[PDB]
């Protein structure tokens, strides 16, 4: 198999027999595919940044042994310059623990795994623009601060309205310092929605939001070069493209009437 840096993959595997499925050390968690009771599903992602060259992955089962073998490949991600607040990319003292306390609340959030489906059906796109700063461009802010696009931008006017991208349960709901007012759902199974630099949140920490119901709206705070919204997707434990994530998930999960 191969994959593009900063993408996932949805691996099918059979479920009778299955005892685990591990990446060097690590467990690997599993859910049920939702059509062929035969297959489970696992995410499988790789980092934008740093991502091995070549992956392992071993399937265990009562009485065989799967390796799996994925290769890293490059994409062709281009590159951007972006003009912020030197503030925004060299912060004061002052403001730097709040910086790693916020860091530290996000690692202990992301790490929280539900085992459950707590989303309903397909992903919608959360804006009905287009998009004004794709996912993985490699940036540079201020000709001064190498960074990569860990998201994707779409044109918002100050106080577009944001709406939930599928059901799930609000982990995040305040502002922070690099992406300004921050909402962050939980939607099971390691998948969480982003939405970021707003400037009204409309939900809760803990609150069960539904697929399409309002969040806030949209802004320019923390770390921008105007207003817009950004979106992104954590699954896998990684950043990923979070259209292309999202395409590959409704595959999947979509539902009809
Ligand atoms: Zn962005």
């Amino acid at each position: 198999m191969e994959l593009i840096k900063g993408q996932a993959l949805f691996l099918e595997l059979d479920k009778k027999d299955f005892l685990s499925l591990k990446n060097n050390d690590k467990n690997i968690p599993t859910f049920a595919h939702p059509k062929n009771q035969e297959k489970i599903l696992a995410i499988f992602s790789l980092p934008y940044k740093n991502p091995p060259q070549n992956t392992k992955l071993i399937a265990f089962y009562k009485d065989k042994k799967e390796e799996i073998f994925i290769k890293t490949l490059e994409g062709n991600y281009k590159s951007e310059k972006l003009q912020v607040e030197n503030k925004k990319i060299f912060p004061p003292k002052t403001i730097q623990e709040r910086i790693a306390k916020e860091l530290k609340e996000a690692n202990a959030i992301y790490s929280s795994y539900t085992p459950k489906a707590l989303f309903n059906g397909a992903f919608n796109i959360p804006l009905n623009s287009f998009i004004t700063s794709d996912f993985g461009k490699a940036r540079t802010f201020n000709e001064k601060v190498a960074s990569y696009h860990s998201g994707t931008d779409f044109r918002a006017a100050t106080g577009t309205p944001i709406y939930a991208a599928n059901s799930g349960v609000v982990k995040i709901a305040k502002d922070r310092y690099f992406a300004g007012n921050s909402v962050v759902i939980d939607h099971g199974f390691g998948i969480y929605s982003q939405y970021y630099h707003l400037s009204k949140i409309d939900v809760k920490v803990g609150q069960k939001i539904k697929k399409g119901e309002l969040i806030g709206l949209s802004g320019a705070s923390g770390r921008v070069s105007g207003p817009h919204l950004h979106f992104g997707i954590l699954a896998g434990g990684k950043q990923v493209d979070p259209l292309d994530f999202v395409s590959k998930f409704n595959a999947i999960f979509q539902l009809e009437h």
